[PDB]
């Protein structure tokens, strides 16, 4: 059995996750900041029982990581994805977003996912897989953000980051995936089974992949 | 030029270091120099350039951070039209570049002053920019993805990805684009920020980046490129 980590599993992508990666047989870890008020994630921890540990945790805070760790004990983490976002201000204007507002944005989209993966690295396995959810509106040569500016940056942003992250290693120890989920209402379920497919087609490749739910490509 | 034509150049961000190389530089070649500056009083470089020039070279008061800036610079323009609109102004953040340590307080100056901030000022600015005219923000080496040169300066890279990302968004809204939007890297520089390693000169950076910006101008294209006019990669 793998043990997937999922951060942010309540609803949506990241709940589809934990549910694909359960139907794999993997054990899975989905952590939420209110997981006992997702009625989705309580579902999935009733039909799977003990192979989905729900856990309550939030990207933002700083103690998240040891949080994480105290509750996996000694366990390694096969593939870690962190499924942090947050639109930004519904504007999406420069204009407008005040300084609360980019600190939540930037931390959330980019710095605290970076922060988290790091902390949690020395307990990836080995020809793992780190996982970030991404965007195709990060893709500067797509340049396709022009509806949600701040969105697409943050995500750029994140991109950005996670090649720095890269360039601390001689070589990768474990692969560093930035997933486009494609514009899932395309359900879920098909978004999450690709994603799983792509994770795992990068499993013992130790490579920087930017790539979409059918495994293709983005450009930067 | 010809036809009576001097160009109007605007560079945000002038007291010092590249800012002011720019200055020197577009006063050379016979613009008329707007110089937006924090505190242009306070410039010695800024105040020896309106010495030479006279006046030739406005300097202006003004903060990219500040949400007059813009109605500030165009107080001061009056009716005049902007040929080159350059923001050079920026910051490192935090000197240990460090995800683990960086704080609310220094993300939100990090993100604002480096991409937020110039598309505010420039979108503000750009119903006075010259049609065929150029727009250019200072950006990085360091912004490029495909490089990934970013693991030495992670935030301050992470800030110039971020304003490339805002920049190409603002493309996305134009049909035809009305001037060309460029993202300049001005090579590594011997400023307070590039310190004493750094292999060009101030001169030979800004040179080479008024070149960039003229070889741009009436084409009204999207442009990722150095101070020697050559493209990165995104
Ligand atoms: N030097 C390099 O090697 C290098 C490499 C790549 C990119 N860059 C970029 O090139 C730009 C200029 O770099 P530099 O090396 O010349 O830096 P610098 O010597 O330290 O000068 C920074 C300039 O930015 C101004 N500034 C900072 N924040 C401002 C704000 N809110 N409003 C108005 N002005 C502000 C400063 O004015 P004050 O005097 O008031 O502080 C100063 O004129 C920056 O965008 C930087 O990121 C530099
Ligand atoms: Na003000």
């Amino acid at each position: 059995m793998h043990n997937v980590l999922i951060v942010g599993a309540s609803r949506g992508i990241g709940l589809g996750l934990a549910d694909a990666f359960l139907q794999r047989g993997a054990q899975v870890f989905a952590v939420a900041r209110r997981p006992q008020g997702s009625p989705g994630l309580q579902a999935l921890a009733e039909r799977a029982g003990e192979r989905l540990q729900a856990v309550t945790g939030d990207l933002n805070q700083h103690d998240c990581a040891e949080r994480i760790g105290e509750m996996l004990g000694e366990r390694r983490i096969d593939r870690l994805i962190v499924n942090a976002g947050i639109y930004g201000p519904q504007q999406q204007d420069v204009a407008e977003i005040d300084a609360e507002q980019t600190a939540q944005l930037f931390l959330t989209n980019a710095i605290a996912p970076l922060r988290l993966a790091r902390a949690l690295s020395g307990r990836v396995s080995r020809g793992g897989v780190v996982a970030f959810m991404s965007s195709q509106m990060a893709s500067l040569a797509l340049g396709l953000s022009a509806t949600m500016p701040l969105y697409g940056a943050s995500k750029a942003a994140l991109n950005s980051l996670v090649r720095s992250w890269e360039g601390e290693f001689e070589e990768l120890p474990f692969s560093l995936l930035l997933l486009h989920p494609g514009w899932v209402r395309l359900s879920v379920e098909e978004s999450a089974a690709g994603l799983v497919a792509a994770v795992e087609d990068a499993a013992g490749v130790n490579a920087c992949r930017f790539v979409d739910y059918r495994n293709q490509p983005l450009p930067w």
